[PDB]
């Protein structure tokens, strides 16, 4: 399962990549604008992210109409081969995904809330579908069930579109995504960091290191 | 399923190895502290185990910082081809695993208590991941359920990291691990011994021998 | 299933109670300390909640010793008939619960993280037990499974202790609690606010008023 | 399982009750106005349905404010004891339901789309909750799953609120409602009529008529 | 589980009752007309069956129209209190069932092929519903699944209508009906007879006899 | 679950009753004739069994025709109120069971090999049905599945006829009968005796008694 | 579910009893042998436990013969109303249980390793049956499955004998027992202690106290 | 699924082999001692079976020590290419199996009562492992469940050791073994004899010959 960092913060990105557990990045104008402070320019942020990240970097199109979407998507693509254009599940979005797929521009269909929407995006040629699980949870539907059904559908037809679990709110979204077999999850840095933690890890390490001092007062390992 | 012996006790290790049922050994700083008493030095213990044992021998770094982990890992690796460097599930540990994996040094990520920690370790490139089933049992959670989930997750993504079930307390941990399909179990010597035994084995062998005496008073099979 | 509000924020409590969907309130030392700032005293905050809220209000002791817990519990109890004394799941806590129960003082055992802790609390005679689902989720364990097991265990032994699902983070904790059959959920204000809402209700409402304008301008 | 007819057509209603499979009626302004043709007073329609039906007749309030809802509800109640006041799942709706409940006026909470909304209505004391399964189907979610969850939840808490499956589109919504154990379904007349039919029933009827005219040509 | 004989042959009925495994009888025009020979008239056969059988005897109407159905039904009832009137699942049928049950006349709704039809008949007050499982098998639908669903639905609502599995073709329809918990099966005499048989029973009898001859050659 | 002893041996019966786990007896002419040795008369055997056994005692009718069955059954009944007349699943048997049930003579329908046969016997008023599980096993059908289905059928209709599992061959027939909820099993004395045995019981008792000698050399318990 | 303490250690018993979480005590000859050393007499130990403990206290006979079991059972019973006589699953043990049950002496049948042994003990009239889950685990069989079957069997027949899960080794035996619905578990002191504990309990309480200090430097709650 | 005959009775073996449904034979010290009576020597019985039976024939060592087992195994092996050396599941047995395996001598690990013992035998390189289902049944445990778990474990690790179900008591052990997918069953003669039979086959045969007599006297 790939993990994308949902942020535009370059320090967070570098740190996560160094942990060896970050495979790409998902952005939006809000996340980018957040970093555009103290001299940093909006466009400079996205360009640096595209440069330093080996993997996929998702960038949203703001145009809501077909022509604007494709023209914008082409400009985004021009910024880096690893750019992935984020396009909403709408009639014009599907048309744009079909057109962009033909041009070999990678795409990410967002605002997916049921499995058939996900399937339609895959049929139009989309690279990723991003169902928003936390937003389904918000309205009293278990959002992970939609991920499970999409996984089954995609498996049934050997669909190559990747499931990108989005609107992630907690570590159990991540656990269930992994057990289901979702291709990717995107998570904020704080969620990412929480994924490696457990109180028995902390307690266990403290005990090991206490015991080691019995055999090595300086706490060293000399070999 | 491989069976490793979870101990730093040399006598236990030579004995198990001779039964031909031991495929490797796992140590940790606590186990080594039990052994390095009354003049015995930890460095001598580690070298001796690497010597006696043909299979993988896990030895845990003690530094909690990236650079110290890597440095100690390289020294451990240098002691013999069968050495496997054990690294805790921490931020620095993941960094170390990524680096050491790129250097083709075999690694074992320890103090794992949930399936997502296991997945992160695998993503960082770890050779083995060691979830602690008995310590989960200790806190009122069925530890084997975590092994089942890790197996499912690893299968989903064709992950090559080996699942090494640790903190094993009884033969049912071993049985359930085998039925789940974990790659390795590491067991304490008392548990290892018990695996070979069953009262009906004892009783059946006694009866065979009693019946054989009717036909051969000396108890020999002369062909 | 009762629904309690998990906060010491008086504004939130007034708002939720005015909506008519709050059956009680839970507080803890963190929540209260959060509100007791810039001149506001924890004692006034506690008294205010007890008066505002008709239903059960849980207030947690801070002593870690048996004697201190029972002493504090009696003071909490004396603040009003709706006060429920929250007691942590510790050895001294179980002792305090047993004593408080025999004195007919309502209790709520908190910081419960597995079903056997919950059972121990019930055996001590606790009125409510509050397992923390969100904190289990935080450490990579599906917290709701613990609620499911506690419900089964309590059903097996006809245990009268109410299961009070706490550390709730989202409306699916709530949905799953109701499907399991937990007695009570306690929810943060942001969660409470969402429970009545659905986008199809909104859409349906809009459509209704439009249909009606046809029938009758 | 009770079956309500979701319309204001009096002929449809008589017909269904005569079949002995109609226990009540659910209306709304749209449905009532439909019958308000050729000299028929809108209010007359509602009043006649109320008179003829020996069971619950649901009539919706149009006010969105608590105070308008309860005044409107009391007036609706005054039209017949079998009147049930339909009120939407909103903050003011729940408040109104709680008030009307205490006044012993029967209520029906509508526009419910998940089980927790249904539980909130139950907790307000509502007589019926009406989840809209067809509208859930419309948006790619199997609406009957919500009914199944509400049935379990109501069972858990011995809730006396009746589950009234609404927005029904086909006979399988009905079959699944019955297998789940929902208390009530409300269906359009065309759905109602289709419920009694099966091609093997038609074939069997023709076969029995033919078999019979061997036994007796006359 | 009650067992009714699907016949109008008195000798078959008497023998079945003597085995203690027959609780009633189901007829139709064809079955009665088969026995209506050699002086015996249609009406006498039905009267003789009604008298001898200490249980329900189902007799079918031939009218397809409401009024005719009820007229017939009242005549059939007059023949004896144990008489049960078969009525098809149709609009007029439901109407007749509602009317007859209100008059405390027992009814059996036939030509039921799905669970909702069964529910409708129950709602109209029918005493028995008779889904035809063999005819469902005939068209590539596992008939017993329908009995299963009807059992679940009837259980959900504590429905007192009895499920009477009809169109039985083999002993597995019977086994499955009993495992499901259907109230009644009706079977021809030949199926009834087959129900008692098993080759290990026959083998065991022969062994008992041989074992006994050793113990007591006499 | 009641346990009947399938024997005519009076010593076995007394012994099993003393264990508190025998509730009645099932016989047949073969089992009775076996005991009719060294002066003991066939009829004396059955009469003594009827006298000493509090619970039910099953006795087979040998007549295959209705009139012979009922006349024989009445004579058996005349021997003791606890006599239960064993009658095969045949057309004449069903007629006899119906007649005998009316006379309040208890009956046991044997040679039952499917669930519907069992149901027919119950409808005729039979006290027990005896399906022969071992004989189904003999022909490659799992005989316990028939018991399970009969249990479900009987439960469905609150049938008061007792399921008497017969042709029992091993302790797992007994275990599965108990888990299913069969009313009764009938077993030979040797099977009965085997039911209380387990090697860990033997080993555990030996260990307890060895340890007790540490605190009580004479092995006594003086209180 | 009742919780008994499985020990003859007086200090452990007084401590557990004070936590108010202990509902009774189970002993056996081994446990008593651990305690009756250095001058301490077994008779004094038994009497002291019966004294300290308000709930049932099981004490095991040592004779292997019917008459000795009954005689010892009567002496045990005579020591106090809360005494429960423990009897092994043997031929003589079943005889003893039948007799003692008729005398209204509470009994506990021990060394049970399968569900049919448990059923036989219940049929003989035993008050409690004690299956040994850990010793089954020891021989490679999941001991809890036997508890599940006994629960099902006892439910089927409305058996009033209490299931007392014994040979408990860890908190998951306890958890599974509760979920199954066993009447009683008896646990070693170390296991008992662990049942109350969880790392998130410790961490949560520490944080509450830290946060409270912001509002009350003395850490008191003054109302 | 192969079917072996579990006996040292030469009459039974000849009879079963003549039926063409016996693929091999298993013996053990008890079975052999049963036949080696009244002048008949165990050595002659063993040699006779090896000659009569074309398929695998298992003969069990009697030494309990590693050296004695290997010595006896080599002698057994030298009696014929179809000989399989049966070795008990003990510490010395596992050592012997590992040595015998490296020497390309076929082995059969017996007295196995749980799936982990079976796994250990496989890890030592054993050709066949023989769990005893009937002896488990004897002690109140459904022996077939152990076969099901061993099949799962062996499937998980692509283990080539054949599962040889032993201590078989009835045809349902056999049916269940085949449905699970065990490689081999070994059955006593009384069981073997029953496997081809069914009362409906007999009846069907009788009916066929009667129908045929109509068609053609
Ligand atoms: O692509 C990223 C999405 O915008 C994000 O994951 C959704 O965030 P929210 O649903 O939590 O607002
Ligand atoms: O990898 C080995 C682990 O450190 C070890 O198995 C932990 O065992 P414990 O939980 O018994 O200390
Ligand atoms: O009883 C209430 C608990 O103290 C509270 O729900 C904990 O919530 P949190 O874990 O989300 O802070
Ligand atoms: O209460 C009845 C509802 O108004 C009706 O069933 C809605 O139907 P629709 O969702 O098909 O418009
Ligand atoms: O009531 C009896 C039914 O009419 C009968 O069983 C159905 O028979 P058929 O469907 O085979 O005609
Ligand atoms: O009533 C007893 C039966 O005859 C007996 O249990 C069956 O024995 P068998 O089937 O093993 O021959
Ligand atoms: O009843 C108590 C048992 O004798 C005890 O629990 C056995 O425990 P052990 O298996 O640890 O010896
Ligand atoms: O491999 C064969 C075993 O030794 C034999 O099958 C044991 O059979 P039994 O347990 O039925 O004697
Ligand atoms: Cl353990």
């Amino acid at each position: 399962m790939k993990i994308f960092l949902d942020t535009a913060n370059i320090d967070e990105i570098r740190t996560g990549v160094n942990w060896g557990i970050v495979d790409g990045v998902t952005t939006n104008p809000t996340l980018i604008s957040k970093e555009a402070v103290n001299g940093k320019k909006y466009g400079d942020i996205i360009r640096e992210i595209l440069k330093i990240v080996d993997g996929p970097v998702s960038v949203e199109v703001v145009s809501t109409k077909y022509e604007g979407m494709v023209e914008e998507a082409r400009k985004i693509h021009g910024l880096g081969d690893n750019a992935v254009v984020k396009i909403p599940m709408t009639e014009d979005g599907l048309r744009a995904i079909k057109t962009l797929s033909s041009e070999h521009i990678n795409t990410n269909c967002t605002l997916v809330f049921n499995p058939i929407q996900a399937l339609l995006a895959a049929k139009a040629g989309v690279t990723y579908v991003s169902p928003f699980v936390g937003r389904l949870d918000d309205i009293g539907e278990d959002g992970m069930q939609i991920i499970d059904m999409i996984r089954t559908i995609f498996n049934n037809y050997i669909i190559k579109t990747q499931i990108l679990v989005a609107s992630i709110r907690n570590p159990i979204h991540v656990l269930r995504s992994a057990v289901i077999g979702a291709d990717v999850v995107t998570v904020p840095f704080n969620v990412l960091k929480s994924l490696m933690k457990h109180p028995k890890t902390d307690e266990g390490l403290a005990k090991f290191l206490e015991d080691w001092k019995k055999v090595s007062p300086d706490g060293k390992l000399i070999l």
